[PDB]
């Protein structure tokens, strides 16, 4: 039952695994290893990723799940399609991408997004919303095409009605402190609404469009790759370090106003200001992200 796979290199380590580029007897594909320990985090990526309503174009895609034993014990597999040109932010951090990438990666970004928030499949159908609850430049694919995928599912949550507010309550502060929404950094999020998740999420993705931005040849003159709060934070800033700055200084990601001679950038800029706002309420939608986007003709 278990597949012809051969391991061959170390390419990702993040809280909860190991992922390894391996050989499958497609041949090249993505295996995601969790000990025995972090079993919770591989079933709730196994859960997200088994639904039937989740596939897109713009979402890692899952080939099967595995239990293998080992001589320490037991691991737990993830056998995915594997993108190798990495994550998003390694990706910043070796190239300048043109206007026409920007774009790409963007809009695409913003459709996967406004998929996994969708109470709907495209053919009307009704399904369940997702939240990511930890977007990030390290958790998003760049495929060959230049386009988007989400990746890492591990603390992701299914928006089901049966939830309790006090089974949300602790969880308690989800995600990667740097990417925290305002109100989620305040404690302050309401755990009634639907969409004050998918609102925290918003935040996040427009930190990543920042990252994309600052990188794109369209501003002028370009600076070396640095994630968002670089020259404020320390390497793995607790939350408290990240409250002061995000919600205390109201801080954002430097904008330089000579980005904005660009038309299209100044749109973008536009977009993802709107989109990290201190109040909720006033963000955009993923899906009004990607219409957006999809706008960018001239
Ligand atoms: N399909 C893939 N193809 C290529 N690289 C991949 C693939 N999936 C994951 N990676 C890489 O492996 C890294 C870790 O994978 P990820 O799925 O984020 O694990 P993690 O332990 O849950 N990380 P985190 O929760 O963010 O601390 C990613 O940041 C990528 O660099
Ligand atoms: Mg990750
Ligand atoms: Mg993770």
């Amino acid at each position: 039952e278990l597949l012809p796979i051969e391991l061959d290199t170390l390419v990702g380590k993040g809280r909860f695994a190991e992922v390894y580029k391996a050989k499958l007897k497609f041949e090249t594909v993505a295996v995601k290893i969790f000990p025995y320990e972090e079993y919770a985090s591989w079933k709730t990526e196994k859960d997200i990723f088994s639904d039937i309503n989740l596939k897109h174009e713009n979402i890692l895609q899952f080939l099967t799940a595995e239990e293998r034993k080992t001589e320490l014990g037991k691991q737990y597999w993830l056998i995915t399609a594997f993108h190798a040109k990495g994550n998003l932010q390694e990706y910043l951090t070796r190239h300048v991408i043109s206007w026409e990438d920007l774009r790409k990666l963007g809009s695409s970004l913003a459709r996967g997004i406004a998929h996994l928030h969708s109470d709907h499949t495209p053919c009307g159908r009704p399904k369940m919303p997702i939240v990511h609850r930890d977007l990030k430049s390290s958790n998003i694919l760049v495929k060959n095409d230049l386009t988007c995928c989400l990746c890492d599912f591990g603390l992701s949550l299914r928006l089901d009605p049966t939830l309790s507010v006090d089974d949300l309550a602790n969880s308690g502060q989800v995600g990667t402190a740097r990417y925290m929404a305002p109100e989620v950094l305040a404690s302050a999020m309401n755990l009634e609404n639907v969409e004050s998740f998918k609102q925290t999420d918003v935040y996040s993705m427009a930190l990543v469009l920042w990252e994309m931005t600052s990188r794109c040849n369209a501003v002028g003159e370009v600076k070396d790759y640095e994630p968002p709060f670089g020259s404020k934070v320390r390497e793995h800033p607790c939350v408290a370090s990240m409250a002061d700055n995000v919600l205390a200084d109201a801080g954002r990601p430097e904008i330089p106003s000579f980005w904005l001679n660009h038309q299209g950038i100044q749109m973008v800029c536009e977009t993802l200001t709107e989109c990290w706002d201190h109040d909720p309420e006033a963000r955009l939608t993923a899906q009004c992200v990607a219409e957006r986007f999809s706008e960018l003709e001239h």
